[PDB]
């Protein structure tokens, strides 16, 4: 078998000529030739049958991308995995070859305002169609938005998407949660647990800000300092907004802290487009209800020059428990799910 970094890469004999592209702890990612459609292709090992966490992870993604199919999604070209439960330690998912993602564009790269303005365009696009089918991604970050040469944009990893449960969305102050902590919601430290649409497009938000500066818009460093950095730039909640959190702990902790006034836009990001800072605004709004929504940012005079509702195209059907189920159970149905692509 081919090896990669001091690791075992069997992809063959369909997959050959192997070049390293990442890593991350769920998985190894390689880019690789397709002898069958003749073009080079992206594939990730993951090793996830001895973690509980890394299977949910798994089947999430695999479940939901194999039902989706839009072009600002990636897709699941194919699987590779043992003939047999037994056999099998290792998955390969084959999926759409992308020259680089948000987070390492915006390290090194100012985007023009046209770029900006097509890069959350195609987000947005992806999120409606995510949205129709009544899931939620909930780690929309840079690092989970493929660009290739073209700027063509496909949001990934969808190992903590869920189907949207708005009546079971409310938790108590300070609830423990997994998403990457710059781009959560200022709910989720309050009184959410993040089941409604409005948890993505804050990440969406925070995305727009940080294409449009090069850097985090709310960087913080430890579970409340996050609601701090939220705070510090919103300025106070207002009555109105307060009193749609029921929850005593998290209002109190609210007005315990002394008055803060807005930080203008235009404060923070000079250079900006007058348009996409009202967008800005109306997607990090402080309360979810009054959040803009998907179908809305669409449609936002920033984005005239794309919006298209006829070429913004929605799932087939909506869709729809793996929380409590054990990794061996987990495996059981990875295997069945994969089972389509075996020869
Ligand atoms: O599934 C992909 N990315 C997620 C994280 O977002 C993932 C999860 C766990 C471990 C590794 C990766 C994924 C990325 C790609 C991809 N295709 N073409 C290029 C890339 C790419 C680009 C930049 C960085 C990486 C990565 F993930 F290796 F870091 C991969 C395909 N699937």
């Amino acid at each position: 078998p081919e090896m990669v970094r001091g690791q075992v890469f069997d992809v063959g004999p369909r997959y050959t000529n192997l070049s390293y592209i990442g890593e991350g702890a769920y998985g190894m990612v390689c880019s690789a030739y397709d002898n069958v459609n003749k073009v080079r292709v992206a594939i990730k090992k993951i090793s996830p049958f001895e973690h509980q966490t890394y299977c949910q992870r798994t089947l999430r993604e695999i479940k939901i991308l194999l039902r989706f199919r839009h072009e600002n999604i990636i897709g699941i070209n194919d699987i590779i995995r043992a003939p047999t439960i037994e056999q099998m330690k290792d998955v390969y998912i084959v999926q759409d070859l992308m020259e680089t993602d948000l987070y390492k564009l915006l390290k090194t790269q100012h985007l023009s305002n046209d770029h900006i303005c097509y890069f959350l365009y195609q987000i947005l696009r992806g999120l409606k169609y995510i949205h129709s089918a009544n899931v939620l991604h909930r780690d929309l970050k840079p690092s989970n938005l493929l660009l290739n040469t073209t700027c063509d944009l496909k949001i990934c990893d969808f190992g903590l998407a869920r189907v949207a449960d708005p009546d079971h969305d409310h938790t108590g102050f300070l609830t423990e949660y997994v998403a990457t902590r710059w781009y959560r919601a200022p709910e989720i430290m309050l009184n959410s647990k993040g089941y409604t649409k409005s948890i993505d497009i804050w990440s969406v938000g925070c995305i727009l800000a940080e294409m449009l500066s090069n850097r985090p818009i709310f960087p913080g460093k430890h579970y409340l300092d996050q609601l701090n950095h939220i705070l510090g730039i919103l300025g106070s909640p207002s009555q109105e907004d307060l009193n749609c959190i029921i929850n005593l702990k998290a209002r109190n902790y609210l007005l315990s802290l002394p008055h803060k006034n807005k930080v203008p836009w235009n404060r923070l990001f000079p250079n900006a487009d007058s348009k996409a800072l009202d967008l800005l605004d109306k997607m990090l709004t402080f309360n979810p209800h009054k959040r803009i929504e998907v179908e809305q940012a669409l449609a936002h005079p920033y984005l005239e020059q794309y919006y298209d509702p006829s070429d913004e195209p929605i799932a087939e059907a909506p869709f729809k428990e793996l929380d409590d189920l054990p990794k061996e159970k987990l495996k059981e149905l990875i295997f069945e799910e994969t089972a389509r692509f075996q020869p």
